[PDB]
């Protein structure tokens, strides 16, 4: 094995007056040595407070430095961290830190009211108590490096039917979950990397392919605690950035600003340009096309297993296939592991259970049975085999519409209604109903001002490319989607809603 | 873990209808899928003949495709192969064997005689029984696979005082063995992989970095049972050669044909030339650089620990650091571990006994505990940090000269009078004597047809940048230097001779 403390360590061994960490808002920077200490120290504090090895430890905090010394100094503790989104409910993650038997929580948050008042065992942690804009507070004797077994948890991820499950990811899943940047993205060891955070932590691309991975290949991570496309842009040319993985939005705005930035702005020094892109709409890859600079690359992944597909260069954000670490299938929905699907007809993505694999959600035995299956991790997204031999997702088996027999993926129709003009949102569900089992219905937000009508928003579909059965059957122009703590659409619920 | 077997597996699974290996003399080509299945049918072939995981087989043989299925099927049966040199004197290999305790040798060359009359209870395979120009003879049920664990046994090559040690290179080593190409050399997963196959099997670099390498991320292999420069030269540009590994004599060989090939001859598609080159004169370096394609690294390694040193786009040959897996340092010679030298002091370059490290050599545990100290592998090289936080290899710590208190390399004289003129090849020795201690003693042998004197290369050496205590205080002009099987000086024997 090699865990994230060790990658972490030899790293300061081979670069110690290198620089690890930037906060150029902050204009602060700390080298791979100065990073160690505070890691360290910080590490000896929490144990001289009463706080042991394999005992949970809540992470609830946007990106900083602090939060990344704070997150690291656990894990060297021997504590096993569960990041958690700070744009949950004040309600939510309370509950988690309940139901997670956890014995801290670090909080840069209030919503601890929410947690002081939950009638959790839960030691609430003020994270500036811990360290604050770099230097820590510190006592107690340094302790000592406790021992980590290969299967033994390390890191606690939330993924998301009700509220998100809790993914124990074990400590030999942190290598391949940092080389696959480099046996994909193409990322190689060196001084000269320099990767920019702009993916929050709380997220396994954030924490293993993006922090991590910038350290222990001995580079620099840049700190990010709020994201603005031309200060990014800026800071990609400012900070010598060769790097970045960042969301599909952050990417158009970060497009749209090169576009309308001529060369002011030379993002010469960005290499690679990286995201999960399976829903990223047509138009947007393009102008990161045309617009970015660096090798542009599309990765599908998961919290469970982390990456599974990936594609040089796409065309299409749907159409990717499996590279170093993984072994992939497409078996029929619902049926045994070893059903593969004939060739052409969609089924289930499922990806071998190896060494990056999580070892099953904390306390959901019956979640945990359903996902990991004879040593496959089920991805609960549904994909086809191209005749070109690579993996096109379609969407997630849980949004399919099965309308008269047939398979629907709403994320299709809404590419398409996406377009039409005068929509700012779609969400397209299957009312429970006729014709039969599903009748495909739009749920369509007019731009700020305008209108929309069913007729012409079905004329605009008929001009299209979706076959026949695709066309929604139904319009309902809403004037919001209704969508939880998370910007996200509360499809089960919109249904209740206009059904 | 991801064990050989299962990278090549998954690989398999990946690219089935790509290209594994191809001997393009014998006009050969086989896809992932067609290698599984020769290597599936041996295995169970070599299992229906009796003999079970965990036994050593030795393997004799110069490279071919037939021995890359052979010991590719061995290991899937779960055998540990142990790789031999086949230029190693009959005599040596049937010793080699015998205190190997081995089950069974392929081979491939007669030297058959020498075993088979040994005395040691080795059953002899025949290569050509097995597999031959691809498709091989097969019986037996389809056998399945073994468990493998982390530290079992998997691979075990040969080293070299007396006769050569026999290290043991456990399952979980595979891994970084590979990626370490990807890390340091800059190799990326993918099927545009078309990778040389110049070094030979029975050295780590030629099975782990090369072989392995290739096919591991989804490539090609390209078999050369013969090296010829030119030869290699045009399989390069017909093959689509996207990165070759070689030693430094072949680099040379290489450099000087493209020199003398204008460009005849397109070595577009060549990306990385890789090599273990701390013993590569400067000469020859840079004729690499201004007459050969793409990038240039230098690697410093060893059979114990795999890699542990590098440069990208070196300017000499002696002067490393440390990539991603590894952790070293550089102490007092005899010593703990922990006595890190002071910084311009030079000493032993020691390296963590990390994943990649082999576990001992066979029946050597004095030798053992000689080379594995508190988790630490020991080089037996000389190194010192440079003011550029680099290390700079000096030469090996057995032939290091210590003239009345002073630490004299050998090596670093015999790249000065290796230039002057009429100098055919040169070793320099201590001679047991005074001064004291030592004395420098140059060994030289001319130019075909030409005259030597020690006034002369005194002068020479005179003219030169070494410092005073450096020149040798006695030159002896020899027709030919002993050596043994292996093209390489008898030292302490040298010695005798001259004494
Ligand atoms: O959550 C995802 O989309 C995701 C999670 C992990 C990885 Cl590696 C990737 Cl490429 C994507
Ligand atoms: O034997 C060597 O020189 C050697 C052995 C292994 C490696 Cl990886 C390298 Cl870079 C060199």
């Amino acid at each position: 094995m090699q865990t994230v403390n060790e990658m972490l360590r030899r790293a300061a061994t081979r670069a110690p007056d290198h620089c690890a960490l930037a906060v150029p808002a902050r204009g602060l920077r700390l080298t791979h040595a100065e990073l160690r200490a505070r890691v360290e120290a910080v590490a000896a504090r929490l144990h001289a407070d009463g706080l042991r090895p394999q005992q949970r430890v809540a992470v609830v905090a946007p990106n900083s430095a602090d939060v990344v010394i704070a997150i690291l100094a656990l894990h060297r503790l021997g504590a096993v961290p569960a990041l958690l989104n700070p744009r949950l409910k004040s309600a939510e993650l309370a509950e988690l830190i309940k139901r997670g038997e956890m014995t801290a929580a670090v909080i840069a948050v209030q919503v601890a009211d929410a947690i002081f008042q939950s009638g959790s065992g839960a030691r609430i942690i003020f994270l500036g108590d811990l360290v604050r804009d770099g230097e820590p507070y510190s006592y107690g004797p340094p302790i000592e490096d406790p021992q980590r077994e290969p299967a033994q948890p390390a890191f606690i991820f939330y993924t998301s039917t009700g509220l998100p499950k809790a993914a124990i990811i074990p400590q030999r899943a942190a290598e391949s979950r940092v080389l696959f940047m480099s046996t994909q993205v193409g990322l190689r060891h060196g001084r000269h990397n320099v990767v920019l955070g702009l993916m929050p932590l709380y997220h396994v691309v954030g924490f293993f392919a993006v922090l991590v991975a910038a350290l222990a290949l001995d580079g620099t991570y840049v700190v990010v605690e709020e994201f603005r496309p031309v200060d990014a842009l800026q800071l990609v040319q400012q900070e010598q950035v060769t790097s970045l993985f960042a969301t599909p939005t952050h990417l158009d705005a970060l497009a749209a600003a090169a576009a309308h930035a001529g060369s002011s702005l030379k993002l010469d020094s960005l290499r690679h340009v990286t995201f999960a892109g399976a829903t990223m709409p047509d138009a947007v890859l393009e102008t990161v096309h045309q617009h970015l600079p660096g090798e542009k690359v599309n990765g599908y992944g998961t919290t469970e297993a982390m990456n599974s597909l990936y594609m040089r260069q796409p065309k299409t954000g749907t159409e990717m296939a499996p590279g170093f670490f993984s072994e992939v299938r497409i078996v029929r929905i619902g049926g045994g592991v070893d059903e593969i699907v004939a060739n052409g007809e969609e089924g289930e993505l499922i990806v071998a259970a190896s060494d990056s694999a999580f070892v099953g959600y904390l306390n959901q035995p019956q979640a945990t049975a359903e996902k990991l299956q004879d040593g496959w991790y089920r991805t609960s997204d549904v994909a086809v085999w191209t005749p070109e031999g690579t993996v096109r997702i379609l969407g997630r088996v849980d949004d399919m519409i099965i309308s008269g027999g047939e398979n629907i993926h709403p994320s299709e129709i809404e590419r398409v209604l996406g377009t039409a003009p005068g929509v700012t949102e779609v969400v397209v569900i299957g009312l429970a109903d006729q014709r039969w089992g599903q009748s495909v219905t739009a749920c369509v937000v007019p731009r700020l001002g305008e209108t929309l009508s069913a007729d012409a928003l079905d004329t605009f579909c008929r001009s299209s490319e979706l076959a026949d059965f695709k066309r929604p059957k139904r319009y309902f122009i809403l004037d919001q989607l209704p969508k939880n703590a998370l910007n996200k659409v509360l499809r089960r619920q919109l249904v209740q809603q206009v059904s």
